[PDB]
DNA sequence: ATAAAATCACCCGCACAGATTTTTTAAAACGCGCCACGGGATTTTTAAACCGGTATTTAACGGTGTATGAATCCCGTTTTATCTTCCTTTCACTTTCTTTCTCCAGT
């Protein structure tokens, strides 16, 4: 949902991971930032999903 | 696989406190020498003991009114007895490197 709100679509330029992690932590997820990045990493590995 | 909490190396200038490192200086020492000083044997002089006597000067003695010495209670100081420790050391074990002995396929 946070990625959708920012307008980070599939046919546009990339965005840095730090900005997305900061938005997620500061607006929706009241937890640490390392776990969020680790979760994001797993969803982009071809050998995991 | 999601959560909670943590840790370390280096680069760039500048100012200063502390730790080696030369460098200089005053004290202690050695060798040689000479003359200042003290020992020994005469002359000389004077310090103190001794007789007086006199004229003071001190210490022992009897009342009052304190200042302090021994005793008690504490708390910082230093000694002494008492624990743990890291480097030296070998040493039996393990590991790892070097040479040798075959196999052995090919012709």
């Amino acid at each position: 949902y946070a990625m959708n709100v920012l307008g980070n679509d599939w046919n546009k330029a990339y965005k840095k991971s730090a900005r997305v992690v900061g938005d997620v932590i500061g607006k929706y997820h009241p937890h640490g930032d390392s776990a969020v990045y680790d979760t994001i990493v797993r969803m982009a590995q071809p050998f995991s999903l």
